[PDB]
């Protein structure tokens, strides 16, 4: 939720008044670098003058900065008007509290505001060496922690042990829950990476997964994730997918993996949009075989904003849809990754409900898939994941989860849950 007017904000205001010593106002600001988007305190220097006042907390939305609404505004643009400030001046801001933190705007976990790394490291290890385990204090803490949190986690743990914390989980841990603190341990460049990784171990791969990861990854993740993954695996993501993958799969998921769509443009363009939409037409549905590399090039390198609308116009061409139109072009691992990068593409939501109702629908579950997708979206889109899911479904997330798994591993999946519905 983002808006533009002090009258339509719902928080609680807060004036306070800061003179700008030598090392700045002591605080750092996040957001305000997609178009409608808050711009909240991230840090406050403990010996600098923004937490001496006591005033100003982490999450505050910064409404206005010396009698001039900044609510809108860039990220560069308020950083300049504090930066012009010199050394002795007084600035005055008006804050407003009530909001989240932006970046986790739809995640299901939250930072724990009285957060001490010391504390939980201290916890868990007196958990893992309890007498048979203390696994509700190991699931209690982890899931009710965010990612960055347990970071600091496995540090302070590290520090007091001198022994790893996902070593010793290891030791005390088993089966599915096991699979899901360990998961949660990794940061989501690294967790991404090995779930890659894993994909390809053997000679047969795992074509769901890698098809998962690499047609829901935007471009931000996938730049990280082949960062962290050569300095993993001492290899390029991309070579391992050559490796791994053939024919038109292959070119597909290269492209895809090397996140480098073009990002969401300030104009809308319609004459590209129906110029698109026409290509996707020639080049399948309305002719005899496929024109794959020009779907390819066509869905792997346009923005997805722009990708929406031609396969909205697309269907003034094509009496199927983009979908139709895939299952009745290609098949194989080729059909299978369209579907998944088109329905990202159109509701990336919805896609991941989809996928975890598909997981528990039947006999058994696919914890793989059910694991990965609670782990690396409980901070990304999880709300909206549970929203779809029950107006699809019926009932909630929450529930299904709750049928189809048990013990400590099914309440460590409903933490990250987040909630019923
Ligand atoms: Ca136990
Ligand atoms: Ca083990
Ligand atoms: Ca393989
Ligand atoms: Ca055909
Ligand atoms: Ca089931």
């Amino acid at each position: 939720f983002f808006t533009r007017n002090p009258s339509e904000l719902k928080g609680k205001f807060i004036h306070t008044k800061l003179r700008k010593s030598s090392r700045g106002f002591g605080f750092t600001v996040v957001g305000g670098d997609e178009p409608d988007e808050f711009l909240q305190i991230k840090s406050l220097v403990l010996d600098g003058p923004a937490a001496l006042d006591g005033k100003m907390e982490t999450g505050d939305v910064i409404v206005s900065v010396n009698d001039t609404c900044v609510l809108g505004h860039t990220h560069a643009q308020v950083v300049k008007i504090f930066q012009s400030i010199p050394i002795g001046a007084s600035v005055d801001l008006e804050l407003c509290r009530g909001y989240p933190l932006g970046s986790s705007a739809y995640g299901s976990v939250k930072a724990y505001t009285n957060f001490d790394a010391e504390r939980d490291a201290l916890n868990i290890e007196t958990a893992i060496k309890t007498k048979g385990v203390d696994e509700v204090t190991i699931v209690n803490i982890l899931t009710n922690r965010s990612n960055e949190q347990r970071q600091d986690i496995a540090f302070a743990y590290q520090r007091r042990t001198k022994k790893e914390l996902a070593s010793a989980l290891k030791s005390a841990l088993s089966g599915h829950l096991e699979t899901v603190i360990l998961g949660l341990l990794k940061t989501p460049a690294q967790y991404d990476a090995s779930e890659l990784k894993a994909s390809m171990k053997g000679l047969g791969t795992d074509e769901d997964s890698l098809i998962e990861i690499i047609c829901s990854r935007t471009n931000q993740e996938l730049q990280e994730i082949n960062r962290v993954y050569k300095e993993m695996y001492k290899t390029d993501l991309e070579k391992d997918i050559i490796s791994d993958t053939s024919g038109d799969f292959r070119k597909l998921m290269v492209a895809l993996a090397k996140g480098r769509r073009a990002e969401d443009g300030s104009v809308i363009d319609y004459e590209l949009i129906d110029q698109d939409a026409r290509d996707l037409y020639d080049a399948g549905v309305k002719r005899k075989g496929t024109d794959v590399p020009k779907w390819i090039s066509i869905m792997t390198e346009r923005s997805v904003p722009h990708l929406q609308k031609v396969f909205d116009r697309y269907k003034s061409y094509s009496p199927y849809d983009m979908l139709e139109s895939i299952r009745k072009e290609v098949k194989g691992d080729l059909e299978n990754a369209f579907l998944n990068l088109v329905q990202c593409i159109q509701n990336k939501p919805l896609y991941f409900a989809d996928r975890l109702y598909d997981s528990m629908k039947g006999k058994g579950t696919r914890d793989k898939v059910l694991i990965r997708i609670m782990v690396s979206r409980s901070e990304v889109d999880m709300l909206k994941i549970r929203s779809e899911f029950k107006r699809k479904y019926g009932k909630s997330l929450y529930y299904y989860i709750q049928q189809d798994t048990k013990g400590d591993y099914q309440k460590a999946l409903l933490y990250l849950c987040g909630g019923d519905d």
